[PDB]
């Protein structure tokens, strides 16, 4: 099959403690391809007993201080280091996650471009703050807070953009100190396992960095429950992200939550129009709408709704859809049949509370589309606020329409959901475009563009989307605790107590 | 009764929505002065309804944007005005808190100056950080993070210093623009009572700040889990903690927590001895040990073990028990009758357990002390890490004293708990102080000193002594929330999808 | 006047060393009221052997550390407490800046107001960040930077905006602890002298704060040159702020320089052209065009020129001239015959190089403003950018007009002047006004608004409208200074030298 | 001996993307201080190549091609000399002791620390563009921008070319200025090196630019030109008095890293041996020609005599010779000019009173006459009112001094017009912490000797400067702000008469 030789030297095994190793039961995993449902790879699956030993390695480490106690200055320059080989195996990364999941080549391109510029940014972040001095306020005393890591983190991803949320999460654990154990998604765990390796190259102590791979369902628990864990970084759905904070209470730990969301993609009349349609179709359908900042949500100004519409569905006709490894592939397919299926329930969900299928709405029937995950781009109609498939993540290559006819009514629907992740506005008029990103709930804005996102800048949800930040000085600050040191340059005795 | 003046005038009632009420069902709660256990006043028992009411008119209030959309500068007068006023009513503040929870009138004193002092510092504080610009690594695009208010939130106090916790609370809410929404101890509301109605002489936008007043057990599941609280600041045990946080995740809300410790107090052999003995003393009695940041744990080198003992010892038979008001009166009594239960259980555990009650560990003998809620200060000996008694947080006039050989060893003993709130390092070596102090997990250290906590630095704890931070900026970003907005200078289509 | 009772009760004399004291040899200088040039008060002219005693005053203090070592805290409440004087008296105050420096009252009343606001900002200021911590690439090592005092501070304000020009500098200067020497305008000591009586009220150690009064031709070599001095503040003309630096090189002393600009204000044909118009007034001839901020270069755009130039010329006829404290006053006198003078002789330099008196440019004829220091708002048209009226700072009620095509236009223009102090830009198009805003080379750039400045952002220039900032956070910083303190925890013998 | 190195050496100056001559083709020898020989010729800029560099800088700073390329990219490209810095440790560090004449190991140690200082500013690049102001003003958009000053231009003293010029380019590349450098005429080697790697790494036309020449025939345009935004000075008072006032006649930024006169102060509760390990290092490394040098040795008087004793004792064992031999601790001073000057302070001390308990002179041994060489001194029974304790004299001398108390310490440390840096020795960390709050400098090093690092800021208190280098402060003196203030509803003021 296709790829084949990416696999040939891929580890199948777990990484615990300095060691590639198997589940403690030997049990593994078949590894799909969306395209044509083969299986290409075979993987451990790991217990939760494989799990706690991973915990316990990582605060054992932790405690030892190799890499806690090393200087802020050289871990930068270890992160840097794995930066460098992103980049040096950009090509081989960029196809194994194609592979994995699904998605164009190019888009796979893009996340190693991103990836590498991640653990670029947070190498050079390292050592450029370690706390603060406080003017005391108390006479002849010395105040000062200092940041150290948090300890022991675990970290748990998605299936949509695998190395890409990995990433977000292990840059600043170990620009900060902290030891870490991470699960990727049990169904694309590929790239993960590729890096792994690659910081393994670059050289960590024993028990820094640990691999689990298994199912949430089975090792999840212990990831997020266990006493020795000090921060749990979850990506996901929302309802296994209530799951986690309720099981993170057990040992009051901290968490960093990045659930879903029902991100708006308010058009205005007076948008650049072809910009607008270009924007909804990325927005809607980029890696079939599998993505957590995908604008399912178009609201659209009634005075230009139907020739919006009309453009909108022609252009979706007209969608390549294919092979992630094909030069005409402009969308893939979705990642398994459960998430199918779950697609297509929603069809029926839509049809039966009012909703039009405008186009789409159903499997490819081509003769080279028919076995492999695929299901049509598609556009909803005559919804509202009220329904089902408006207010819920499909996640999947649908969006639905609604019409607004002024700015307050824009704003209201926009943040008419429990979601607050993010958004765009478009539109000519740059004072209305600012004044309605003002009064939207969401993490992330964007004006007159769709999806940028960088290392620079944190990212995260308001309301339901989410608890904490990721990328950025803040995506940094949820891997340190601050200590407030007080010492008093001259004691005196208080002598409130009788002598 | 002592008392009486102080009550003529003060308020009954919950105030919602600008509107001081009584509770839905009319019901009603006795409050009582521990000193005598005579009751004091009646105040309304409030219901969930009622509790959902408040959090129904905060977030109307906040979405009207009065006090959300007023400038910082402003936000920060009515701050500091407030701040005035605890100055203003300094005396009968302190008297009303020592007549409710028994401490000494001059620790009653301390906590009204620390009180303004939170106020004035966080008045200080609100307009001086409202985001930031990011240098974009796009061309062509304006990329800013804006700090916001994060809405609607609870907050939760204990019974201990119920004002001193409340306005670690109310002021950073304040100067951010959120509503809020708090409800005291149920045995303790008067001096909350009493900031509502200053605060309501201030003035503030109808609905902006509510006060609830009942019992956890009945009201606080709502101010929890409702889902248009943005945030859930809570500040007591450990058990409530969890169960809080649990709840909160039916809606993925935030959550601050303050939680209990178990504080050690480390001695050594180079220490300043009368120093040590001094601050051990009120480490561990000042307010009867009910107090989170209370030496209850305390830790001696063994080369002074004997002689710290017995001096310690022969101290506390020395501590001046009686009323608050008087003041010859060292310690006051503890707050309830269950309290002082609970306390008296932990004697015969320690007993149990192999410990030795060196001195106290009973109820005062004396005639005048007879009707009031007293039990001796106490000192444990013999004792050890296994046992219960040096685990579990006793929050009474109860300490223990454990020998270490070792530097390593007395850090070991001291991080040997579940918690990780504060702690102290006595000794006149200065850097073996400093070393000790940074392998301690605690969020707040004292180097010869013991309690020294201000506005200036953030409070909050290490493992499960809490989850964030109160006071500092830090403080005030668990009330903030950050949105990116980033602007497309130049958009362009990207044409990825075919025409 | 009624406000001749504003001066019974006001010092006379300087303020050095905590008293009130005459000039080293009883000279005094005769104080004028512009409306009338009559004399209305008298006050001492100190000496150079004056401001020297100053100075050695404020080193003095300085090294006592009373005020130095204070608490951050409480400079802070301190700073708090001039804020509130102002207040208390801002009529008294508004009343004598009128009085002494020709401008309405209903300006005057606007300065207390912000004056006010800038105390209030930097006492809250004041113990917000005292350094940090970092962590140190050298193991075994404490790294953390102190901010401190800068020293003994010497301060120089121009006549325009006596007390305002003076709160930017005392505030900082006070907040962190250092100690500062004053010296106003000689022909404009009124309020000056004045906020001296008011923060001696507040009270201060002796030594801290100090007032010099006298001509700067006499005394003000001192205050820059004298090796005691660790900072020199002044806001004045370009020409004196380049003696003043030479000078300070001298002992390599620190300067903070605010001085002139040519600055342009941008309009568009999309804008709101009413507003437009009422804007270029405004910024062209508030204080009869004597603000260092004043609008003097107003930049349009071609195609609506030549509608705009009568646009302005009309209402400008209408401009109501009178004195400072009649309500019907729009634009009072300039401040002195010499100023007039200077006024007068650009309208020659203007005329002989071709450009058009299109209005105004003489003294008016009128009878009641015959004996004031009167001059015409004028409007000078037919210009160009190589010319003297252009490119030089009149700082009278005088603007020239010059018309762009291009938006690069205008930013070329706008930019071609040896200042960069202040600007602004007219256009409903924000996204253009942006692009604008990027390119100007001002520290200060005003989106559809003119004048707009307060305490939470910093006010200076680029290129030679000064050096450094006043204000805000970088305006704190002039006045400290760092210092990393590295503690070696573990030091060894290096052993490069032999035994 | 280390005559490879020179061989592809470029001798000329670098303009606007050109290796260039002189306007008038003249030149200039350099020497290796060791054995006074000419060692490379290289070109002796006129103030026209100045004056042309400075206007190809504003040119390529207009054009925006690096000042308004993303900070990110610029980060990536810092990050490419720094890395260029190690590739080339080696070289640069044999080139570095045959100019300057330093022990072989302190031109390592340069190197490693230069690799950090690019590598540190590389990180430091976008992690701040400016921030967003709560405005009072209702319905306002306030946000301040940082954007970079303009052109800078940088100059560098002769002990530590590459080092002192490392923490100028890098901040400058990092925040997008355009920049025109100039190392000491005498010490222009590794400086010329720096800009041929800088060249293979790649920055548009007119960025960066390389004058070489003597300050007194170029210095005035590089500080007095109009189109300078910044001028960044690191070397002796005197000149940063000249500067300074010459910079005056546009109101042109300046940052200035001027000279000290550092105290060690030695408590007799400290680590006795390592204090006086510390004192030798402080006072004798590169022959005490160092800014950071610990030249005025403040002793508590019980253990004055005792610590007199033992150094004097020691500088008589200090090993002198060829920086390219592994044995040599201590090699000659930097010039003929240099090592007179320090004589006549030798005269100085003796005519005030003072005594040379050791050293004063040059070294007889047959191998060191051909060389710069000057003794390690040693200079007692002086006082604060004296010259030869209160000036810099930069030679491999010290001044002991006795103190009764921690007050009279602070006293005589603080009494000098100086304050860049200082040390504090004592087992008493308390004490030393007291101490190390009232002195008036710029770093002070307790229990330790030289630490500095491109994390925290380096400058000086008083005399010693104005401004900082290295952290982020030294990053903010290449950027300036700008506050933008968008006013979202606006009305009309009607102030004046309709
Ligand atoms: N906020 C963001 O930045 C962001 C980014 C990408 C995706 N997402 C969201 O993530 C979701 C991706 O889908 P998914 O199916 O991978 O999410 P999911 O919730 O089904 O599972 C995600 C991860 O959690 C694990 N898991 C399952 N149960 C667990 C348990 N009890 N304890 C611990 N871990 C458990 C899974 O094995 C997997 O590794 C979408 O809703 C999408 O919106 C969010």
């Amino acid at each position: 099959f296709q790829g084949m030789e990416l696999l040939k030297h891929l580890s199948q095994r777990q990484y615990i403690d300095g060691e590639w190793v198997e589940s403690a039961n030997k049990n593994t995993r078949d590894i799909i391809n969306p395209y044509n449902q083969e299986v290409i790879f075979t993987v451990s699956e790991g217990t939760k007993e494989d799990a706690e030993r991973a915990i316990l390695a990582a605060r054992r480490a932790f405690e030892s201080g190799e890499w806690s106690q090393e200087t802020a200055e050289t871990r930068g320059k270890k992160v840097r280091a794995i930066a460098d080989k992103i980049k040096e195996h950009r090509e081989a990364l960029a196809r194994l996650e194609t592979l994995d999941t699904g998605k164009t080549l190019e888009e796979s391109y893009a996340d190693m471009d991103d990836i590498h510029n991640v653990f670029m940014y947070f190498a050079g972040l390292a050592d450029k703050d370690g706390g603060e001095m406080i003017d005391s306020p108390i006479p002849d005393t010395e105040s000062k807070i200092v940041k150290e890591p948090v300890g022991v983190v675990t970290q748990i991803t998605p299936w949509n953009y695998p190395l890409l949320q990995a990433s977000w999460k292990i840059a600043p654990a170990l620009a900060t100190g902290c030891s870490l154990v991470m699960k990727p998604s049990e169904i694309t765990p590929l790239t993960t396992i590729r890096v792994f390796e690659l910081m393994e190259e670059v050289g960590f102590p024993k028990g820094t960095i640990n691999l689990i791979l298994g199912a949430g369902s089975e090792v999840g628990d212990v990831m997020s429950g266990h006493k020795e864990v000090d921060l749990v970084s979850f990506t996901g759905g929302i309802e296994t992200g209530k799951h986690i904070m309720k099981n993170a209470a057990n040992n009051v730990t901290n968490i960093a939550l990045e659930l879903g969301g029902k991100n708006p993609n308010i058009i205005f009349d007076d948008a650049d129009f072809e910009l607008a349609v270009d924007q909804a179709l990325n927005g809607g359908y980029f890696h079939a709408g599998q993505v957590c900042s995908a604008g399912s949500r178009i609201l659209v100004q009634n005075s230009i709704k139907d020739k919006f519409e009309q453009a909108l569905i022609d252009r979706v006709k007209k969608i390549k859809l294919g092979n992630g490894f094909d030069a005409d592939t402009e969308m893939g397919p979705v990642i398994s049949t459960e998430h199918r299926n779950k697609i297509e329930s929603y069809m029926d969900v839509a049809k039966a509370e009012g909703a039009t299928i405008a186009v789409g709405g159903k499997r490819p029937d081509r003769d080279d589309l028919k076995d492999g995950l695929f299901f049509e781009p598609t556009v909803i109609t005559n919804c509202d606020t009220s329904m089902r498939i408006v207010q819920e993540e499909v996640f999947g290559p649908v969006v639905t329409v609604e019409g607004f006819e002024t700015e307050q009514e824009a704003i209201q629907l926009a943040n008419d959901s429990i979601y607050g992740l993010a958004g765009a506005v478009f539109s000519k008029d740059i004072g209305k475009a600012q004044r309605v990103a003002n009064k939207l709930k969401l993490g992330t804005v964007w004006i007159n563009d769709f999806f940028p996102l960088f290392a620079q800048a944190p990212w995260g949800g308001y309301k339901q989307s989410g608890i904490g930040r990721e990328l950025g000085k803040e995506g940094l600050e949820e891997y340190l605790v601050s200590k407030h040191i007080l010492t008093n340059t001259n004691p005196q005795l208080v002598n409130w107590f009788s002598k």
